[PDB]
Formats: structure tokens, C-alpha cells, sequence
């Protein structure tokens, strides 16, 4: 659980109010963000249109963005607009870091993004610049075994007490929300909706960060609904609360594949419908590390193919990293439809010990166990 006391966010008062028209809004919004009083927000309201069309924006420390009901902040469908180097974006190669995110918050304290407007990434729209859309680059990347360069919606780095509240995030070209190398992130009443077939669209991913709360939110996307990660040479990921949520399509409430120190994760009251994986802890030989103190409770799943997944050899990658996963508990977890539980502890020195209290799976469900002991 998050070590902070976290209560429902309050929306900041506006410093400036902008009205949408048919012109490109990037510099108009950036200028407003650059002269906004600490603790206030730039407010995006309707004008002649209700859509603010923009390229990359930077969110200053202590400043927030407020998007009105019915208003959309939409990412331009242009690869050159998001590049960080000549021709680095909207291509498939050995990079993967060729595009800036739509909204980036670097070294911020008390910054935030508020709705109930929408942020639309236009992931599935043909680019003005290329023959394909952002999502169409994944097939190519997968089949060619390389990396696509597409923009993330919200990228937060080295920040403190960032807030994401009462807002909708749709059609993200890449991951929707990333909170990296920081401390204090609260996502509350956050709605994420991206097609189940769109690859590389993780919902909310804390990366080597501490003190995270994801509550009263609704996440339906293509890849991981939530993916908790910790990287070698960076901070440990600790103290996380995932409470009172609803997950739709996606790859699950996951931890990994980068598991270099993930501690004290509390998941309670989670409704899942159609997610391909339910509760997951995954890694491989290239990024496995310590995962300790993970507790799942009051989880109800419907139409989830793999309700519980603990896999230490998810993909076959080279490396000598060994998973040291312990103190993992499941309590009051129900799966209403036929599915498979995968428990694989290959590459772990000793059998992974897991506790399952009142875990009810249908009678036609299968358990695939390898080097892991289940205590009841």
C-alpha cells in the first residue's frame, strides 16, 4: 500500500482560460502553461470548436491542466511533430525512443491533469506524414522484430506528488501514463479506453517509483492495464495501492517484466471483465529480481482466460538474473468463467511459495504448476 495518506483530489482553480477554435493550439497552450500561478491550472474550454489540436506540451512544476466536460485535447496525427531527432518518430528501428510524449512533466512537484474532458492520442488515425497510423507500425515492428517509435500520452519523470483526476484518456499511440523515477502519484477516477487489438498500449505504469495510488478508475486497453516495473541501476518500486477499480480488455493487473525490486503492493476490490490475464507477475532471465510483499484481495473476474499468472520465464531472453519472489498472497479471489492458472517458477533457486485463501475458480479450470508451492 501507498505510504501516503491519499484522499480524493480537488481540482485547482484556473489561472487562465483558453477557448478552442480551428487553429493549431500547441504554442497557445504552452504559453499559458508557462505563465500559470503555482497551484492553479490552465483551463481548456470550448470556443468555436471543442477540440484543442496540439503537439508535445511541457507541464511546469506546480502547474496543472484542466480540460472541461465535452472538450478534447487531441494529439496531432503527424510523426514529425513528435520527433526528438530528424526522422526519429513514426518509424520502426533499433531506437524506440524516437518520439516525445504528448504531455511531459519533468522534475515537477504538485503538478496534475484534471478532467472531465478527454485526451485523445489518435493512435488509429492515418498520419499526415506516413502511409499508416501509429498502431499499424506494431505489426511491422513485431514481424520484423524491431521497435516502433510512437508517442506516449503522459510521461512523468523525477516528479513528486503528481495527480491524475476525473479524466478520460483514449486511443494512445503508446503507453497511456508512465510515472518514472518519482515519488507520489495518484490516479483517481481516471478512465482509459483504447481498442483491445492495439499493441503497446499499457494503461498506467509506475517505473522505479514509490508511493502510488490507482483508485476508482476504469481501464480498458490493448496491453497491460497496469504494469508495475523496477529497473536495474534505478530506484526500487515500493508502496502501491490499487483500490476500487474496474478493468476491461487488456493484458492484466501486472508486475514485470522488469522486476528489479518491487515491494509492498496492495491490490483490493478489483473487478475484471474480458481481460486476457487477471493478476500477473512476469519476468525472464534478463530482468528478474526481487518481488516482495504483494497482496491481492477481493478480486472478481469474468471472461478472463488466465486469471492468475506467475511466470518467471514469460519470454526466452538471455541473462543470469534470478527471480527472488516472496510473500505473495491471494485472498477472496473469484473467477466466474473457465480459465487457466499458470504458476511457473523456473530459474528460481527454490520453489516460489504462494498463499491462496478463498480463491474460487470454476470446476473446469486448469492449474499448470512448475516449481511453486501453494499454501491454503
Amino acid at each position: 500500500s501507498d505510504s501516503r495518506t491519499v484522499s480524493e483530489p480537488k481540482t485547482p482553480s484556473s489561472c487562465t482560460t483558453l477557448k478552442a477554435d480551428s487553429s493549431t493550439a500547441t504554442s497557445t497552450i504552452q504559453k499559458a502553461l508557462n505563465n500559470c500561478d503555482q497551484g492553479k491550472a490552465v483551463r481548456l474550454s470550448a470556443g468555436s470548436t471543442s477540440v484543442f489540436l496540439s503537439g508535445p506540451l511541457s507541464l511546469p512544476s506546480g502547474v496543472s491542466l484542466l480540460i472541461d466536460k465535452g472538450v478534447t485535447l487531441r494529439a496531432v496525427n503527424n510523426a514529425k511533430s513528435f520527433e526528438n531527432a530528424p526522422s526519429s518518430c513514426g518509424v520502426v528501428d533499433k531506437n524506440g525512443k524516437g518520439c516525445d510524449a504528448f504531455i511531459t512533466a519533468v522534475s515537477t512537484t504538485n503538478s496534475g491533469i484534471y478532467g472531465p474532458g478527454t485526451i485523445d492520442g489518435q493512435g488509429g488515425v492515418k498520419l499526415q506524414d506516413k502511409k499508416v497510423s501509429w498502431w499499424e507500425l506494431a505489426a511491422d515492428a513485431k514481424v520484423k522484430k524491431l521497435k516502433q517509435n510512437t508517442p506516449r500520452l503522459i510521461q512523468i519523470n523525477k516528479s513528486k506528488n503528481f495527480t491524475l483526476y476525473n479524466v478520460s484518456l483514449i486511443n494512445s499511440p503508446n503507453f497511456h501514463v508512465v510515472f518514472s523515477d518519482g515519488d507520489g502519484f495518484t490516479a483517481w477516477k481516471t478512465t482509459i479506453k483504447t481498442p483491445s487489438t492495439a499493441r503497446n498500449t499499457d494503461g498506467i505504469d509506475p517505473m522505479s517509483s514509490k508511493n502510488i495510488t490507482i483508485a476508482y478508475s476504469n481501464i480498458a486497453t490493448g496491453d497491460d492495464n497496469v504494469a508495475i516495473k523496477a529497473y536495474k541501476g534505478r530506484a526500487e518500486t515500493r508502496n502501491i495501492s490499487i483500490l476500487h477499480n474496474d478493468f476491461g480488455t487488456g493484458h492484466g493487473m501486472s508486475i514485470g517484466s522488469e522486476t528489479m525490486g518491487v515491494y509492498n503492493v496492495t491490490v483490493d476490490d478489483l473487478k475484471m471483465n474480458g481481460t486476457t490475464n487477471g493478476l500477473r507477475i512476469k519476468s525472464d532471465k534478463s530482468a528478474a529480481g526481487v518481488v516482495n510483499g504483494v497482496r491481492y484481495s477481493n478480486v472478481v473476474m469474468k471472461n478472463v482466460a488466465k486469471p492468475i499468472v506467475i511466470d518467471t520465464v514469460y519470454e526466452k531472453k538471455e541473462g543470469s538474473n534470478v527471480p527472488d519472489w516472496s510473500d505473495i498472497t491471494f485472498k477472496d479471489v473469484t473467477s466466474e468463467t473457465k480459465g487457466v492458472v499458470v504458476l511457473n517458477g523456473e530459474n528460481a533457486k527454490k520453489p516460489i511459495e504462494v498463499t491462496m485463501k478463498n480463491v474460487k475458480l470454476t470446476s473446469d479450470s486448469t492449474w499448470q504448476i512448475k516449481n511453486v508451492n501453494v499454501k491454503k
